[PDB]
């Protein structure tokens, strides 16, 4: 069997936060929500790892980029576009880019440009727009027994955390909001907010990780947000077999939610929120007329319920699996007055 | 005295392979149809270096190391325009200037985000079939097009038999002309039986035809009014506090340049070559704001501009407003 196609999702690299902790004076060195130099480096290094895997080891891809061999689509954010660019600088590094004339580089250092398309900001394919995402949570997650139970457990800490941090803390949603800032602060070696013990910071961060993962332990929530992309990736695999597409790889540059929603849709939800440069690959193998698929998440194969002891299933089986998921969550349409 | 505070820029992409094949030739391009070639990457990279010398070294509008959220880059939904923008930005902010953590990326590359429109957007280029539909309606039956057609028509049968491709109008001449332009740019031999004289005629008609389309301000406005308005709005946003960008950059096509120049009433006489570019420059001297328009390295005098190729931003706004009013559509109700 030979690897013939891969579809990949990444989360972007280290970024600045979206929000500020009111009672802290953190300085990030880049604008809110932008990819940091560390984040660029993380994605670049992931690119180098992917070169060793899909070029050196499997030989799916060549050492010098072939035009129209990789389709890259990013959400409409700076961090996801720059993350894809940075990753591709590792996958096809300086020294491998094209020459003109007598072996003179097209671009100094033989950089290799690889096109990245973006969705519109309004697209729901790679990420739901933030307010639409929160609306799904309000409807399907916040009143769930698991969310309410965890809320009751954590609630005795809300008043204290609110007075320490300044930011409103009146539910797990607010804990998650400030938790992201604390995660960024820790990733950048910043001091704790005054009056927030390491114990308290650890608890807030733990609740944040728990909460993000809990959202997608619902296959329904996962499908609402991720059904479209999951279907599209499987269709990419099919197009690699049916002659429709000549791409060796499709790469969707996305977010924590992108990874959570696809894993959750497939019935293998994550127990932890994806860290920076987390990544998922659907690998398609060919042995004669037999086509098989494997699913890789952060460097380890994942066993879908339909897979064998070798973490593998036929593409036909994956199709049937996805079809059943689509039917399971199909909406009953109604007419109106 | 007066200082440059903002620039809005359009480029055409760099050298590319053709869209079509000449039926009776066997050209091999080295990349897929319509993709940017290595020479095209080089052209855009070199333009980037030129833009660094101008807007960083000379005017100091931009800093030597990229500031996040300082440049907004929007490309049409094509590989050649995205790769052209990326190549240009590799010249504007070259290796050695990118961020450190020890370099964030080897050779200190500097990533700069590029957004793309959807393929169905009409902002930077009309989708091809919609573009041709505008030509059919407004250009192909115009007196100038018909006259040129009659002059060239005695050559159609011969060109058709030589090339294989259908040649029954100037539109077909333009179609094969692009292939001949690409062939010449890549030093390929002429198709058998096509003399250099004939190739020159076909290419000349192609250049003439592309420019002729946009000598109509109406045609230009239909396709380019939206982008022209948007670029002027970018200038206004640099003054009114709405935007903190130092530059907006629209990565586009020959049509993008033709339509904006044509909308502003300064249509080009020749079709834009690879890496052609246009800049709207905004200057501040106290409370006085002035604009200049640059095309392929030379200032262009709008009718509203003075001997110094300059006008106030207020004047530019009034000018654009009058163009909008001129081409406003009379709406109707229906049964
Ligand atoms: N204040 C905000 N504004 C816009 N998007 C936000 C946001 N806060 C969070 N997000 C989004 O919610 C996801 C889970 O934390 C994030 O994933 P990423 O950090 O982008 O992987 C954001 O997309
Ligand atoms: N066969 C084709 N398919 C799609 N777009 C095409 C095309 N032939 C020409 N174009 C488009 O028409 C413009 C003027 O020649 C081109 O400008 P550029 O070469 O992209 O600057 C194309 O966009």
């Amino acid at each position: 069997s030979k690897l013939i196609f891969v579809s990949m999702i990444t989360r972007h690299g280290d970024r600045a936060p979206f929000a500020n902790i009111e009672n802290a004076n953190y300085s990030w060195g880049t604008e809110l929500s932008e990819l940091t130099p560390i984040g660029m480096n993380q994605e670049y290094n992931l690119g180098l790892q992917l070169r060793k895997r899909y070029i050196d080891k499997f030989g799916l891809l060549p050492e010098h980029y072939v035009d129209q061999s990789i389709y890259v689509l990013s959400s409409h954010t700076n961090r996801t576009v720059v993350s894809a660019q940075s990753l591709l600088m590792g996958l096809y590094p300086a020294g491998t880019g094209p020459l003109i004339g007598d072996g003179d580089p097209a671009i100094k250092d033989r950089f290799q440009p690889i096109p990245i398309m973006t969705l519109s900001a309004d697209s729901r394919l790679i990420q739901f727009p933030y307010e639409q995402y929160l609306a799904v949570l309000k409807k399907y997650v916040y009143n769930s027994p698991e969310w309410q139970n965890k809320t009751k457990e954590a609630a005795p800490n809300f008043a204290k955390w609110q007075q320490i941090l300044g930011n409103r803390i009146s539910g797990l949603n607010d804990v998650i909001t400030v938790g992201d800032v604390l995660i960024v602060a820790q990733a950048h070696g910043k001091p704790l907010p005054k009056g927030l013990s390491q114990e308290d910071a650890d608890q807030i961060i733990a609740l944040t990780d728990w909460g993000l993962a809990q959202q997608f332990k619902s296959q329904k929530v996962s499908y609402i947000m991720g059904g479209k992309l999951t279907n599209r990736m499987i269709e990419d695999l099919n197009n690699a077999v049916n002659g429709k597409s000549k791409y060796k790889m499709t790469y969707y540059s996305g977010h924590a939610l992108t990874l959570l929603e696809v894993m959750g849709t497939l019935g293998v939800p994550l127990d932890t929120a994806p860290g920076y440069a987390s990544n998922l690959e659907m690998e398609l193998y060919k042995d004669g007329d037999i086509y098989t698929v494997k699913l890789r998440y952060n460097g380890k194969y994942v066993k879908l319920p339909i897979m064998d002891k070798n973490n593998s299933c036929s593409l036909d089986a994956l199709n049937k699996y996805m079809q059943s998921i689509n039917e399971k969550f199909q909406k009953h349409h109604h007419h109106h007055h």
